DNA sequence: TTTTTTTTTTTT
């Protein structure tokens, strides 16, 4: 074995015997720019220098001569090959080999090497494994001419992955199995990092593992750097080596030599090396003496004889240029062409983009993608060039490319209909030799012809991939023999499960990241503004990779829209930069006289004077670039329309065209129904053709918009589509918008891939002129659908949306289709940066839409009183038919629509065609109305002269100003909607007139006031509804009366009691049938919502109410501990539940209500401070939002029986939003519903009222509203007549076997729910023995009577609160006393760090039975309570101040609020499954509040205020505390009733002396003045003698003990 | 033969 050096030291230690073996096959692989052709020129030159011959098989096609020379590379004796079939490149090596005249020979790229079949053959055509199998016989023939001459040969390797692999490297190398199996080394490159001066990148960090060894021991590894230009820094390497092996020494920074200084710093002893060539010899051949494990390393004449025959060999069999030294190819020097930029021709490094090879630019939407390459056009068409623009995309606007300098008339143009046609086309025009840059519009639009062909949802894994990989392999070699430049350009995606460097990438796999001789990251950094307008997109550009110069140098420049980019504003930046143009303050010169004050006067002088800027570029290109260059046309032509020819006549007629006469390139506008907003698009309305999205938050208007959009379209003849998907269309609500409800085809498709697949049958017809899709957030993949909820499917939504666009794009575009997705907001979790708020669906979207809208309510438009419309604000966010960034506002008027005549008027004032003087409004001297609104109606009332108007605005503010047939189109359109039918089901799509399913049909709230304010006379079934408010506003109330109602009417009903607090006995007071009512009280919020989804699927439930959605607690966080994060786990539930929730229930016609608790957004001091829970999904899918709060007490006297009550109606999608309705709940009764129809019925004039006399027609039915109520409750059949009444008065949109088969499914549903979840998971109310209410005494008589139930409920949260030493403590030691006394097990949390055990004892507590906690941490204390109620060990647990539960971080805003609301939502359920109360004791800080946030006061069932009111005196000391307890919350009887009582100190509460008041209030005990007397007999003077006395006789004590509590209790 | 692509707030 002899060995040859590989140009890196420590490469050749790691391969044992160092160097790579002469006579055998050697594999270099790694990623792109990852140093594979730089360390092959390393070894050639290494070879050269010690006088051996070496061959470079370029079949990459991407050989730089002049940096081959920069690496040592003797250039003029470099045998060069770029063969033109990979058999071919193979048959060199063979001859070569043969010859015995070569002793290394490299093969750039195997993958590279294309077989001759596949040459000849089309782009995606199959050849299974072609070079697979030329590989293997190549190595067969290779091998044994290898040896026996003595000859290396090297093969680099490319990297792709191997598909459907999912257990293991995923790598994979290109070419076979042979490869591996012959190579006598194999190494893997990588690049791990970069070199630094300070700023510049002027190296890569590389690292080779030898992953292959048949000479020495595998698996060693070479650390070293490959600088620029420079090559492996070979003396860096020396530097550690020698400091290593302590042959250099190294104090500190200081390395020496044998005693002498030689420099501070790696940097300074490699440049000593360097300069001292002889010394660094004998260092390195000591190194290598040290490390090296084997010693390894006439004439002439007959070599040059077999050489040069040899070469005559190849060139006489394979033609003229087949091999040659490099030095003296012409058709390898690298020439450039101008990217537009100046600032990027510098950072190229070789003056702009190099001919003959493959460029990418990549990054986000409106970058500049598109700009950026028109502008290369423009300059190469200026320097008389061809070029050809492959728009993929479909989104290219012609007058735009004018407006850039782009000669249209001249630029081919071609809208391919799949990627193989693209790439086809493009090989074609290479092979012409006709064209001299061809751009490709995005490779992710490059869709192949089994995709296009096959249906959304069908997977092609990696398909585009591999046609992407077969092309490079065949378009290299013919760009390069053409000299032409391909440019593709690129979207990003993100790489789903990387937290770890970048998650973005690219489209189309691997392939074109190492075929590009530049890649180009672009990015918007920020807007050009002329005070208000944003008239252009400040812009960077990152040269990513470079093969012509040094890489990672940066441009930055101006976009100006409409203009291009501000080259002469780059050359006054630059020129000043280099000192050539002078700047005094603001004023610039050069040499000597004043051109400009200021940046822009300076550059439009540079625009001035051509000459001088050319002068002032040129000085700046000698300056700042670091690699400088330096009959015939009509056979061009008939090569060209020979090639133009072939091209028609493969692919169709229009396939290839000059872009300036391609009449189907124009782009054309539909109306949005604003005008405003027509204007703000800049072309006068929505293109068609395109792809449009519309997003903003809940209630923006985003349906409505749509749907004028649609109105105006039908009002021109229009065809439309509905895709509702969010299943919440108002067909009626639609009409009134001016919709043609009987034309609008409209579906509400089942999975989000049948929502796409009709999307496509209706564009591909081309007999549909706009379809919308109703919420791509409501597109749900059929694989989400059929799984579980909680089930993960990490973007499947986005790869589907992706899969779509490139489907759809080129459908639309050749039937001028417009399709407009509406989407939802969601938030980015850990975003503190900029902007928070996403879109659903993933990233192609953005990419793919020509249009983007945000629209959002700014405020409410009103009648005095009323609100009657939303004031309403869009931003056009994103425009490739005009500049973005214009906002158009309107105002939407409820049931009429956007108020198109309103911005007329506003506009024709602004534009003073409209006169304005005060409040009257003048048309051409003639007054048209007095105020906006009759202006308005005016216009609206003379349509001809509002046209004239509208008109006139139009040419004034437009910048992008516009311009058997239908018989086909029916046959289309009838045949599609029978596919579409046959595929996907009967009633899958319909005209929306005839669509009985879609009416909508309500069912009463229980208040007759909510139903007039609801506006259609109740909830919508089929729909979901929410209601939130405060703690005991009447959420749980309001929604047991809807269920009564519902029952009452033979509706089956459901209620998920989440918040584990429903009371079953109350629930019956409501009217509720406790016996048929189905109840569950779920684990967790994933199980809660799947059984939603499961009685919803079943068809036999009518409405399921979700108690407390802030209560559905992810499975995850139940089983986590306290204080573990699961930031948004529960947002992110919920928005899947509403995506599978939303059809369900439709299709089953079921209401479906979530109730929803407050909490506070922290640091918000404008507005509402106020959010709900569970995320922003339920916001968006609700049909109704309610906001219901107590606005006081209804009274008898002295008594509270009841709750005054608000309601306002804060979103509403079946009638108008914003009313309110008021009524009471009265307690243990409910909403009083006749009192409201009494109030109703007197403010309709229905019922007479002369004085507090209330009479019906004529007869008098009562005096004072209370006897009225009393009357129509008596007289049901009138009360029904009086309610018919008042609702036709006042409701705005009024609405309009059998049961053996629902007990069945309903029974079935029930046995599976309770298979999947467990036995008593779901059941009917009534026999649920579980949910019972249990109480434990307080120790106190009078608090015990207090609270209506006799004690504190088991199982349940209770809080007390009060000021500071109000007997909180006592209290609760009373209770636990109490407890014991029964045989109770209790535990006490002492977070406060101050119970008193002794203190304890005295008031009566088992002090040695008594568990007792003084925790650390919040966390701990809340962990150890959940720990004791998961146990059911323990009956009563106190926790003493959440005051005191400080967060584990604080002991190292609200974070104790985020904790406690966690707390309470793990707590809930596992105290009620193990009847364990618990206590929680608050301090105060109405000014007063609560510790620890807002959680506590939602899920406590009693809420105590204790306060010391006075003190007990023995004469002198103070001997007690008086003390008062309001019941402040009650949950388990009736609110607001209040106790009294003393604690005496060192004994606790005074028991005995409640009994005596108590006694004496019920007249048990008598007093006379001041004696008190039991049955006769006198029992003592004064409180304190009385209440000793009972305090003597227990049993008589029992007995008024015992009769008290049958009172009172 | 050879990757595909984000999800979504928490709470005085
Ligand atoms: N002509 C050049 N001028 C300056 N730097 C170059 C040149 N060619 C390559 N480089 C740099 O050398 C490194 C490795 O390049 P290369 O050996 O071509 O990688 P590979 O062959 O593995 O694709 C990359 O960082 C690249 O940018
Ligand atoms: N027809 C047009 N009129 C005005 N501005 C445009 C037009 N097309 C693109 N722009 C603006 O130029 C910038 C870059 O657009 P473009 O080059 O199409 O980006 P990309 O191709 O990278 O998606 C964006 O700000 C965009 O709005
Ligand atoms: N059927 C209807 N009757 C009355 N007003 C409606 C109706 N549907 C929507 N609106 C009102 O119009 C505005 C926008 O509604 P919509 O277009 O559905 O919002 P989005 O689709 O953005 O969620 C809201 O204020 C809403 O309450
Ligand atoms: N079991 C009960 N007995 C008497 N009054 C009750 C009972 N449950 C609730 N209430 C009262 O009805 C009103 C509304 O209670 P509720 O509907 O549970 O409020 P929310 O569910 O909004 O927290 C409150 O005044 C409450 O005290
Ligand atoms: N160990 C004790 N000895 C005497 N008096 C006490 C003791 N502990 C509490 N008290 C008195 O009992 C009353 C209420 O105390 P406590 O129940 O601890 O109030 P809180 O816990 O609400 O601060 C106060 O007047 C206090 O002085
Ligand atoms: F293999 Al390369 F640029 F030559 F990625
Ligand atoms: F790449 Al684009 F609009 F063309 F984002
Ligand atoms: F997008 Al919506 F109600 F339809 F907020
Ligand atoms: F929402 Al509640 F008591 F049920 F405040
Ligand atoms: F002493 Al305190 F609440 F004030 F226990
Ligand atoms: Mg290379
Ligand atoms: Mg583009
Ligand atoms: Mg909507
Ligand atoms: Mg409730
Ligand atoms: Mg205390």
């Amino acid at each position: 074995v002899e060995t040859i050096s590989t140009g890196s030291l420590s490469l050749d230690i790691a391969l044992g015997a160092g160097g790579l073996p002469m006579g055998r096959i050697v594999e270099i692989y790694g990623p792109e720019s990852s140093g594979k052709t730089t360390l092959t020129l390393q070894v050639i030159a290494a070879a050269q220098r010690e006088g051996k011959t070496c061959a470079f098989i370029d079949a990459e096609h991407a050989l730089d001569p002049i940096y081959a020379r920069k690496l040592g590379v003797d250039i003029d004796n470099l045998l060069c090959s770029q063969p033109d079939t990979g058999e071919q490149a193979l048959e060199i090596c063979d001859a070569l080999a043969r010859s015995g005249a070569v002793d290394v020979i490299v093969v750039d790229s195997v993958a590279a090497l294309t077989p001759k079949a596949e040459i000849e053959g089309e782009i995606g055509d199959s050849h299974m494994g072609l070079a697979a199998r030329m590989m293997s016989q190549a190595m067969r023939k290779l091998a044994g001419n290898l040896k026996q001459s003595n000859t290396l040969l090297i093969f680099i390797n490319q990297i792709r992955m191997k598909i459907g692999v999912m257990f293991g490297n995923p790598e994979t190398t290109t070419g076979g199995n042979a490869l591996k199996f012959y190579a006598s080394v194999r190494l893997d490159i990588r690049r791990i990092g970069a070199v630094k001066e300070g700023e510049n990148v002027v190296g890569s960090e590389t690292r080779v593992k030898v992953v292959k060894n048949k000479i020495a021991a595998p698996f060693k590894q070479a650390e070293f750097q490959i600088l620029y230009g420079e090559g492996i820094n070979f003396y860096g390497e020396l530097v550690d080596l020698g400091v290593k092996e302590k042959l250099i020494e190294k104090a500190g920074a200081w390395y020496s030599y044998k005693g002498e200084k030689i420099g501070q710093g790696k940097a300074n002893a490699t440049a000593w090396l360097k300069d001292n060539p002889e010394t660094a010899k004998e260092i390195e051949k000591k190194v290598r003496e040290l490390l090296l494990s084997n010693p390894n390393s006439a004439i002439d004449e007959n070599k040059q004889k077999a050489l040069a025959a040899a070469l005559g060999q190849i060139e006489k069999q394979f033609g003229k240029g087949s091999i040659m030294r490099l030095g003296e190819d012409r058709s390898m020097d690298v020439e450039t062409i101008s990217t537009g930029s100046l600032s990027l021709d510098i950072a190229l490094g070789a003056g702009g983009l190099p001919m003959g090879r493959i460029v990418e630019i990549y990054g986000p939407e409106s970058s500049g993608k598109t700009t950026l390459t028109l502008q290369v056009i423009a300059a190469a068409q200026r320097e008389g060039k061809t070029c050809a623009f492959i728009d993929a995309e479909h989104a290219l606007d012609p007058i735009y490319a004018r407006k850039l300098g782009v000669d249209i008339d001249n630029l081919l143009c071609s809208q391919p209909d799949t990627g193989e046609q693209a790439l086809e086309i493009c090989d074609a025009l290479a092979r012409s030799g006709a064209v001299d840059v061809i751009v490709v519009d995005s490779v992710a639009a490059l869709t192949p012809k089994a995709e296009i062909e096959g249906e959304i949802g069908d997977s092609h894994m990696g398909l585009a991939a591999r046609m992407m990989s077969q092309a490079m392999r065949k378009l290299a070699g013919n760009l390069k023999q053409s000299n032409t430049l391909l440019i593709f350009i690129n979207q990003i995606r993100m790489k789903i499960g990387v937290m770890f460097g970048n998650p973005e990438t690219t489209t189309g796999g691997n392939a074109l990241k190492f075929y590009a001789s530049v890649r180009l990251d672009i990015r918007r950094i920020g807007a050009v503004k002329e005070g208000e307008n944003v008239v252009g997109s400040e812009t960077r550009v990152k040269v990513v990779k470079n093969k012509i110069a040094a890489p990672f140098k940066q441009a930055e420049f101006q976009i100006l829209y409409g203009e291009g980019i501000n080259f002469y504003g780059e050359l006054v930046d630059l020129g000043v930069k280099e000192k050539l143009i002078e700047k005094a303050g603001a004023w610039y010169s050069y040499k000597g006289e004043k051109i400009g004050q200021g940046k822009a006067n300076a550059t439009a002088w540079l625009k001035d004077n051509p000459e001088t800027a050319k002068e002032i570029e040129k000085k700046v290109r000698e300056l700042l670039l670091s690699n400088p260059n330096s009959a015939i046309d009509e056979n061009k032509q008939k090569a060209l329309a020979a090639a133009l020819g072939q091209i028609e006549k493969q692919f169709g007629k229009g396939s290839i065209m000059r872009l300036g006469e391609d009449r189907s390139m124009d782009v054309e506008t539909i109306s949005t129904g604003s005008l405003s907003l027509d204007i703000a698009l800049g072309a006068g309305g929505l293109p068609m053709g395109r792809i449009v999205e519309i997003y903003g938050p809940e209630s923006s208007g985003k349906t409505t918009l749509t749907l004028q959009v649609i109105a105006a379209a039908q009002r021109e003849g229009k065809t439309c589509a509905f895709i509702d998907a969010e299943h919440a269309l108002d067909p009626i609500y639609a009409r009134k918008l001016g919709v043609d409800i009987d034309n609008l085809l409209c579906s509400q498709p089942d999975t989000g891939e049948q929502a796409l697949e009709i999307c496509d049958a209706l564009a591909r017809s081309g007999a549909v002129d706009v379809i919308v899709v109703d919420s791509v957030a409501a597109l749900t993949p059929k694989a989400e659908i059929e799984g579980e909820i909680g089930d993960s499917h990490m973007g499947l939504a986005a790869r589907m949306m992706s899969q779509a666009m490139r489907k759809l794009a080129g459908n639309l575009k050749q039937s001028n289709t417009l399709l407009i997705f509406i989407n939802q907001i969601r938030m980015k979790i850990g975003v503190m940066f900029g902007n928070p708020e996403t879109t659903t669906g993933g990233n192609a979207l953005k990419f793919y839409a020509s249009v983007r809208l945000d629209i959002r309510r700014i405020g409410a438009v009103k009648e005095g009183e009323n609100v009657v419309g939303s004031e309403t604000r869009v931003k056009v966010v994103k425009n490739k038919i005009a500049a973005p960034f214009k906002q158009a506002e309107f105002q939407i008027l409820y049931g009429e629509g956007i108020n198109f005549y309103g911005e007329l008027v506003d506009l024709g004032v602004k534009e003073k065609l409209i006169e304005k003087a005060g409040a009257w409004y003048s048309y051409k001297g003639e007054k048209i109305g007095q105020g906006k609104a009759n202006a308005t109606a005016w216009l609206k009332d003379n349509p001809e002269t509002a046209k004239e108007i509208e008109k006139k605005v139009r040419e004034l503010l437009l910048s992008n100003p516009n311009s058997a047939i239908d018989e086909n189109k029916q046959k289309a359109l009838a045949a599609a909607l029978g596919q579409i039918e046959k595929q996907f089901g009967k009633g899958s799509i319909m005209r929306l007139g005839e669509d009985r399913s879609m009416d909508v049909e309500t069912i009463s709230t229980g208040s007759l006031s909510l139903d007039i304010a609801l506006g259609a006379g109740g909830l919508p079934m089929g729909r979901i509804v929410e209601i939130y408010g405060p703690e005991s506003s009447g959420k749980t109330t309001l929604t047991l009366q809807v269920i009564a109602a519902a029952q009452r009417e033979g509706k089956t009903c459901a209620f998920i009691d989440a918040e584990h607090a429903l009371d079953p006995i109350y629930a019956r007071k409501l009217g509720v049938d406790i016996d048929n009512l189905l109840c569950s009280q779920p684990d967790t919020g994933e199980q809660a919502l799947e059984i939603c989804d499961a009685l919803a699927r079943s068809g036999a439930v009518d409405v399921i109410v979700v108690d407390s959605v802030a209560a559905l607690t992810p499975k995850a966080e139940i089983e986590g501990e306290i204080g573990d994060s699961h930031m948004g786990l529960a947002a992110r539930m919920m928005s899947q539940a509403m995506r599978k929730l939303a059809g369900n229930l439709k299709q089953s016609n079921t209401l479906l209500i979530f109730i929803n608790q407050i909490r506070m957004k922290i640091g918000v001091m404008f507005g509402n401070p106020e959010t709900t829970t569970g995320g922003n999904a339920l916001k968006f899918y609700a049909s109704v939002r309610l906001d219901i709060r107590r606005i006081g007490a209804v009274k008898e006297g002295e008594n509270v029986v009841g709750s005054e009550t608000r309601v306002k109606v804060v979103k509403n999608k079946i009638a108008a939003p914003f009313k309110q309705a008021e009524f009471q709940i009265l307690y243990g009764e409910g909403i009083n519903f006749y009192g409201e129809l009494v109030d109703l019925g007197v403010k309709e004039k229905l019922i007479e009222k002369a004085g507090a006399w209330y009479s019906y027609k004529g007869e008098k039915i009562g005096q004072g509203k209370a006897n009225a109520t009393a009357w129509l409750k008596d007289n049901p059949e009138t009360a029904k007549e009086i309610e018919k009444k008042v609702r036709e008065l006042l409701l705005s949109n009024p609405n309009s076997a059998i049961d053996e088969n629902k007990q069945k499914a309903l029974a079935a549903a029930l046995g599976q729910i309770e298979k999947q979840f467990g036995k008593g998971s779901i059941m009917r109310l009534g026999e649920d023995r579980s949910m019972d209410v249990e109480t434990i005494s307080t120790g106190s008589l009078s608090l015990d009577i207090a609270l209506g139930a006799g004690g504190l409920p088991m199982g349940r949260i209770v809080e007390i609160y009060g000021p500071e030493s109000s007997g909180k403590t006592t209290l609760t030691l009373q209770v636990i006393a109490a407890a014991q006394r029964e045989g109770k097990t209790c535990a006490f949390i002492d977070a406060e760090h101050a119970l008193d055990p002794i203190y304890a004892r005295k008031l009566g507590v088992d002090i040695d039975n008594l568990l007792c906690s003084q925790p650390d941490t919040g966390e701990q204390a809340l962990e150890i309570c959940d720990a004791l109620a998961r146990s059911g060990a323990v009956d009563v647990i106190v926790v003493d101040s959440v005051a005191a539960l400080t967060p584990k971080a604080e002991i190292e805003m609200g974070l104790a609020a985020r904790m406690m609301s966690q707390a309470m939502r793990k707590l809930a359920g596992n105290l009620k499954q193990s009847n364990t109360l618990l206590i929680f004791i608050n301090q105060i800080r109405n000014p007063e509040t609560t510790t620890g946030g807002n959680a506590l006061k939602f899920y406590a069932s009693v809420r105590l205020d204790i306060r010391r009111i006075g003190a007990v005196k023995e004469g002198e000391n103070v001997v007690g505390s008086e003390t008062r307890v309001k019941v402040v919350k009650n949950k388990i009887a009736a609110p607001f009733k209040q106790a009294e009582f003393q604690i005496l100190y060192g004994e606790g509460i005074n028991f005995y002396g409640e009994l005596v008041d108590l006694g004496v209030k019920e007249k048990l005990i008598e007093k006379a003045g001041a004696w008190y007397s039991y049955k006769g007999e006198k029992i003592g003077q004064g409180k304190a003698n009385a209440t000793a006395w009972l305090k003597d006789n227990p049993e008589t004590a029992k007995e008024i003990e015992k009769k008290v509590r049958e009172l009172l209790l």
